[PDB]
């Protein structure tokens, strides 16, 4: 009934920063060649969706945001080979599309048609699937899922087991597997080991997940929000601290707590001053750091380079270093045989219609994930 | 005829920055429990010692610096059980102590009892052994070897093979172990890896063997003295370039030569700027960016994040990585099974007396490594 034909649906559109989504009509386009046209079940609110409307991530308005997500295949344009109309499928942020010489490489994940370096905020043939009130609207990321239909290219979606809980493996598509692989696949966390975590959100609830799965011992939460101690400390974490209670730098905090430093630390907030921070409580001659929050657009951080010098190692990853179309179906299969849990991260599932509700819960502190059901 | 007495002998006291060595006689206690006296045979000028000089590594003056060297034990103080008098030994400006948490860790080699980080220029207790005109004198790093005979902790030196070439050995002391372990253990440089080396001096060349000997398919050479590029070359560099002969910064066309971005990249230079080139121009999701040159005291450098945030390594390290004692006489007994060459980094010879001669022959850009004899 839709399929080679415009579909006109609902969509939460951004017309402009540090305003609410516009919940109204939109004119979603057929896929062309190599595309695929998705019915969205459910869609996560990541930070980094906030971090658009607030100025902190530079993308293209007016757009379409979203991009942890669940779907069913609508229909596929000439071409496509890796999935079918029907088909349960997660929209990855970052693609991967094979023939690239990071696709290639064993360890490397960021592809280089990401639309994150240079954003252009369309599908890959530079043109937009999406009109609002006769308007053209960019993409984000090569998904948009915050629209009840996206068209989406091939190399940015998974085929996923078609008995999945979409209402939660979407988490899957974004937070939970760049949490978990900062840790077991980024830093390589080991057993017996002293990590710390700054930012206690969804994603950094996820990589307390991933340092427990890979056997610290001790794992420190951190963050300005005590509300946000109880669940990670259900889903792994030894103690937390709140940097607002100490006189002294938290970084001094942390290195005494662990008797001269931790083994790994993560920056899961995005700010300079705790990447620096995150950088030096982490021990000075085998630490290592991993940066995975997102720093504001364009700005610097300082640093000393003798804490690099002594032998701290110091790296940031997009989407927990999985190369994202080989591993998302893995990971939802792991999933369904129970090896890791998601409804910790799941505080709140809402209609689309409340997305800025959902929203608001996210500023206010007071979510981990909303999940937006359509 | 010396053991347990005092000893009058030459050395080369840095009584201020920014002058010259003054060639005269210092009163050199004998050693205390755990500690070994040493008749200085050779000392190489590292660039770290004029850094000293040049108030670019702060350290208590006044100071007998040198800390690259080999020579014969004189005598041993009680307890000593790891060298006897008349053994060929390097001392080592990073300490192996053994009992540390960093010793004690697989791959950490930057031993808790170092006198960098906060540095005293004293002994292990907090003393100094050197007089000269009836004024205590400050250590270096343990080591103190721009002197005839020097007193350094037990933890400090490692007893080499009797059959040792003591002005070549000096080099494995730090330059040679510095650069050649940057590459085989720090980075692990892989076959058919492309790498960057920035600096051509002793430690970069040293940078440059590693990789070679790691099987790197090309070594880019990059200095603005072009005068170094024929000795890069000889020692395994495919191809040099001279930041100052390109109209656009070094880091883009490093990435355009490789490609889209190097491997491994090393800064051996010590310049903040040079730090963020070299990472800049490793491949920006799975390269990794090594640091080895000294920045300028307690300066910081500025960087954007997301050059780690796509997947890049960030990493430094002390003295190669290796940990120093049961490292040095391993590498010495490579060397005289001719696993690895050093006469290539030798240009100069000069007796101790002209130490400023040395010194002059580093500044102007001459010289590789200027070996002293005594
Ligand atoms: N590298 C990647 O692939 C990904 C990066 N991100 C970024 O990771 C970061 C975290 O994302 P979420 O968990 O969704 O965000 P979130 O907002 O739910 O969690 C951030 C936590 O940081 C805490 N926090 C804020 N300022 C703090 C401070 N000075 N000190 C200590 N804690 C502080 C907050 O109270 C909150 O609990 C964001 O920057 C996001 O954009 C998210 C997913 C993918
Ligand atoms: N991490 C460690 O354990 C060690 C660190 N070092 C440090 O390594 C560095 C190199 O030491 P050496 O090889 O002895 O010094 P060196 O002075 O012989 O070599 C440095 C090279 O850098 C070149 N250079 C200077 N400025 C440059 C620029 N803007 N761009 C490109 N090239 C430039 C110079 O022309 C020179 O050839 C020094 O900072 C030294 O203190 C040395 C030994 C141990
Ligand atoms: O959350 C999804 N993607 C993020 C990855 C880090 C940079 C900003 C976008
Ligand atoms: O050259 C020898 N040691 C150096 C090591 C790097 C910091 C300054 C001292
Ligand atoms: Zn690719
Ligand atoms: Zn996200
Ligand atoms: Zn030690
Ligand atoms: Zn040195």
């Amino acid at each position: 009934s839709t399929a080679g034909k415009v579909i006109k649906c609902k969509a939460a559109v951004l017309w402009e920063e540090k305003k609410p989504f516009s919940i109204e009509e939109v004119e979603v386009a057929p896929p062309k060649a190599h595309e695929v046209r998705i019915k969205m079940v459910a869609t996560g609110i990541c930070r980094s969706d906030d971090h658009v409307v607030s100025g902190t991530l530079v993308t293209p308005l007016p757009v379409i945001a979203g991009h942890e997500a669940a779907g069913i295949v609508e229909s596929i344009g000439e071409g496509v080979t890796t999935v079918r109309p029907g088909d349960k499928v997660i929209p990855l942020s970052t693609p991967q599309c094979g023939k690239c010489r990071v696709c290639k490489h064993p360890e490397g994940n960021f592809c280089l048609k990401n639309d994150l370096s240079m954003p252009r905020g369309t599908m890959q043939d530079g043109t937009s699937r999406f009109t609002c009130r006769g308007k053209p609207i960019h993409h984000f990321l090569g998904t948009s899922t915050f629209s009840q239909y996206t068209v989406v290219d091939e190399i940015s979606v998974a085929k996923i087991d078609a008995a999945s809980p979409l209402e939660k493996v979407c988490l899957i598509g974004c937070g939970f597997s760049t949490g978990y692989g900062s840790a077991v696949k980024v830093a390589k966390v080991t057993q017996g080991s002293t990590c710390a975590v700054f930012g206690l959100g969804g994603v950094g609830l996820s990589v307390i997940m991933g340092c427990k799965a890979a056997g610290a011992a001790r794992i420190i939460g951190v963050d300005i929000n005590k509300d946000k101690f109880a669940k990670a400390k259900e889903v792994g974490a030894t103690e937390c601290v709140n940097p607002q209670d100490y006189k002294k730098p938290i970084q001094e905090v942390l290195t005494e707590m662990s008797n001269g430093g931790v083994d790994f630390s993560f920056e899961v907030i995005g700010r300079l001053d705790t990447m620096v921070t995150a950088l030096s409580c982490c021990q000075e001659a085998y630490g290592v750091s991993v940066i995975v929050g997102v720093p504001p657009d364009s700005q610097n951080l300082s640093m000393n380079p003798m804490l690099l010098l002594s032998g701290r190692t110091w790296k940031g990853a997009i989407f927990g270093g999985f190369k994202s179309k080989d591993s998302v179906p893995k990971l939802v299969a792991d999933f369904m045989a129970k090896k890791f849990a998601l409804d910790p991260l799941i505080t709140h599932v809402l209609p689309f219609e409340k997305i800025n509700e959902g929203f608001d819960l996210l500023r206010s502190g007071e979510s981990i994930r909303t999940i937006l059901t359509f």
